[PDB]
C-alpha cells in the first residue's frame, strides 16, 4: 500500500497510465476522456467491454491529479445516465504468471548482472 524509491533503479519510464473502474452500459472511452479532461490534457483512454477503463495524460501532473483530484468520481454518459466511477495509478497488476515481482527473487545467481 505504501511505494517507495528505493529497490531498482528505472530505466523506462513509461508513458504512464491509469485504470478506472465504474463505467456505465452505454460509455465509451471517448466519452471518458472528455471527464478526464478536468485533469489536464489527455493524451490515450481506453475502456473494455468488462466494466473497466484506462487513462493517459502527456505529463505525470496530470497523472497523479486525475487519481487524487478525479478520485471516485461520478461519471456522466453522453446517454444520460450517471455512474460513479474511480481512478487509480496502474501498478503491481499483472493477471499473467505470479514471477517475483515485489518480492525480491534473490538476485546475485544470473548470468549478466
Amino acid at each position: 500500500m505504501a511505494p517507495r524509491g528505493r529497490y531498482g533503479p528505472p530505466s523506462r519510464r513509461s508513458e504512464n497510465r491509469v485504470v478506472v473502474s465504474g463505467l456505465p452500459p452505454s460509455g465509451s472511452w471517448q466519452d471518458l476522456k472528455d471527464h478526464m479532461r478536468e485533469a489536464g490534457d489527455v493524451c490515450y483512454a481506453d475502456v473494455y467491454r468488462d466494466g473497466t477503463g484506462v487513462v493517459e495524460f502527456v505529463r505525470k501532473e496530470d497523472m497523479t491529479y486525475a487519481v487524487r483530484k478525479l478520485d471516485n468520481t461520478k461519471f456522466r454518459s453522453h446517454e444520460g445516465e450517471t455512474a460513479y466511477i474511480r481512478v487509480k495509478v496502474d501498478g503491481p497488476r499483472s493477471p499473467s504468471y505470479g514471477r517475483s515481482r515485489s518480492r525480491s527473487r534473490s538476485r546475485s545467481r544470473s548470468l549478466e548482472h
